[PDB]
């Protein structure tokens, strides 16, 4: 194998795709392996040299891993263009109380965070639908007048979808690139790192 | 105004379940829905333990306590972007796979397993340059490259930039099925769901 990549669920919906596409077009000779998994798994596998690169969020728990700040992803209210709030670019955080949501199941870290900071903010929106797949959530949102909580970037990837900013912010996480320290990377791994970083410089 | 737990195999998530769940929700907004995609072995098991109300997978069903209602016929196609050299065709010879550089689902997936099986059976050994454990990742990769993939043609009708090329002869054809535990009485939500799923397939 030439390059094993693992990322937490959300990056699969807007980040890793465009990146691996570019990487492949540049170094077609390198075969790629991509797996979306929980940060615990990514960290574990990187320590066991079962993965070359990882993408997750701070803080990193394993001391043997190095973390390179990638980007700051903040959750937003993702809706269809026909959702009554779509007319806005930003709405009060208090708007969530009346939102009927479609959320990822507890399995996902994002959901976990949503629950934590919602209760923290005194917000208890009604979860009418739950799914264990981001795409399913997006699919349901496109066809309904419901909403979801996901990083804003995912919305820029779909026309019928729009990300509404929350004021004040519910959750903001720092995306990071993970690799095992004191471990020499292949030329592929290094070019990967570089490219990932060049993409977040815009 | 209660609940309804649904589970489907990976491929249905990318074209079937979404539109159906949205319709069901608009029709019966009081019912809270639970959707989970997983291996058929898990769906079957969970249905047996009354942990799921409805399942969607393929024939043959292994568990004898489960009932199986034929839903539709899903056949694998070569899915590519519109800028893919073969996109101009609607159907191509199965032999064209030898020259295709693919992006496929990993072994974890049943579809992948099937592909590897019938490919070998057909004497086809295409080169897999990229593997992922998510259909969306595969599709995302195909849209931005000139690579192809093997997935049920329907998936393509959900994306503009994508197109499904029919294979002649066909590589794989599976029978989609609705799963529920027999001798088990369904809720009104479960029943209405079953109905809607069938109305959508002209079944």
């Amino acid at each position: 194998g030439s390059l094993r990549i693992a990322v937490t669920p959300t990056f699969t919906s807007y980040f890793i795709g465009p990146l691996m596409a570019d990487f492949y077009a540049r170094y077609p000779s390198i075969t790629l392996q991509l797996q979306e998994m929980s940060q615990e798994k990514i960290e574990d596998m990187l320590c066991r040299d079962e993965l070359d690169v990882g993408i997750a969020f701070a803080p990193v728990h394993s001391p043997e891993l190095e973390a390179i700040p990638l980007l700051t992803e903040s959750l937003a209210l993702v809706v269809a263009q026909h959702h009554p709030l779509a007319v806005h670019e930003q709405v009060a955080l208090s708007r969530l109380h009346d939102e009927k949501l479609v959320l990822l199941s507890a399995e996902f870290a994002t959901r976990e965070q949503i629950d934590h900071y919602c209760e923290k903010a005194g917000l208890h929106p009604q979860v009418v639908i739950e799914a264990n797949s981001i795409s399913a959530v997006l699919e349901l949102i496109r066809r309904t007048s419901l909403s979801t909580l996901l990083p804003a970037a995912i919305a820029t990837q779909h026309d019928g979808l729009k990300a509404i900013s929350l004021a004040p912010p519910l959750l903001e996480r720092t995306a990071v690139l993970l690799r095992r320290k004191n471990s020499w990377q292949t030329a592929a791994a290094k070019a990967f790192l570089h490219m990932a970083l060049d993409k977040c410089a815009v």
